[PDB]
């Protein structure tokens, strides 16, 4: 599966860790520490749990090296970027699904103080604005500064996966649903391994769009890829139902359902060999 080595300091030795034997998240901390990691090597073990499923290993790893992570090298701001917007996108994340209204709160705040002081480090990292976009979206109507924001991550890399699901949502929003159906598109095409809430968001475009078939065919496809996905299901099973486009105003999320995935850095990772299967071939057309 993979393992990561750990220069031991002041030593020409390292310490392997296979990523199948990962140790208690405690105490790799401890060993990081002890050998002065630098902080390049704790996200990579951060990101590496938080695959594994193991996410409070994940956040106290990274809040750690918040602390005890050696900057002593060249481009170590580029890693307080990703250390300070990845904490911070997680807490989005956790925000989204808590319920307790005051424990919401808390983690809107701690995403909040992250991205204020992330500004201070690299202003206008790709991945940092991002973080900023789609946190607007997260509420206000800041609609207008998340959208200056995703146009501007295009306006240097027009086939970022996160910017064209961005753009998608808010063209939705502002019910411009050809916009948000080539957005929805273009994801698709240039990254053919993208989740499956793709083209959960390309259903809601298809039912607005009043083209009900590939409506159905795009959440049927969401359901294929992930047979969890929910706004899905929710979705065919209101194709049921035969003004009328009101009643699929309300079962559909701000989000369209399509969370834009800013921790892992694999989601959107493009496989040259991957290629467009024909299910998404035809929802394409």
């Amino acid at each position: 599966r993979g393992s990561i080595e750990i220069p031991l300091r002041d030593t020409d030795e390292v310490i392997e860790l296979d990523f199948d034997q990962l140790p208690e998240g405690d105490e790799v901390i401890s060993i990081l520490k002890q050998e002065h990691t630098q902080l390049h090597i704790w996200i990579a073990l951060a990101l590496e749990y938080y695959k594994q499923g193991k996410t409070e290993e994940f956040v106290k790893l990274l809040e750690a090296a918040r602390i005890d992570g050696n900057l002593d090298y060249r481009d170590h701001e580029k890693d307080q970027m990703t250390c300070l917007d990845t904490l911070a996108a997680y807490y989005v994340q956790q925000a989204r699904k808590e319920k307790n209204k005051d424990n919401k709160k808390d983690l809107i705040t701690q995403a909040t103080l992250l991205y204020t002081m992330a500004d201070k480090i690299i202003m206008y990292d790709q991945n940092h604005l991002l973080g900023r976009a789609c946190f607007c979206l997260l509420e206000g109507d800041k609609m207008d500064q998340a959208d200056a924001q995703f146009h501007f991550v295009l306006n240097q890399s027009p086939n970022n996966i996160p910017a064209l699901l961005g753009k998608a949502c808010i063209s939705f929003n502002k019910k411009d649903y050809r916009g948000a159906l080539a957005y929805y598109k273009k994801a698709l095409r240039t990254n053919p391994g993208c989740p499956a809430e793709v083209r959960l968001g390309m259903g809601h475009c298809f039912v607005k769009l009043n083209k009900l078939e590939k409506a159905r065919l795009a959440f049927s496809r969401a359901l294929e890829l992930n047979s969890k996905c929910v706004g899905a299901l929710v979705g065919l099973a209101v194709l049921e139902l035969n003004e009328k486009q009101h009643k699929h105003d309300l079962l559909t999320e701000p989000d369209l359902g399509v969370t834009i995935d800013l921790i892992n850095p694999d989601t959107y990772r493009i496989d040259p060999n991957v290629l467009l299967d024909p299910a998404d071939e035809k929802l394409l057309e």
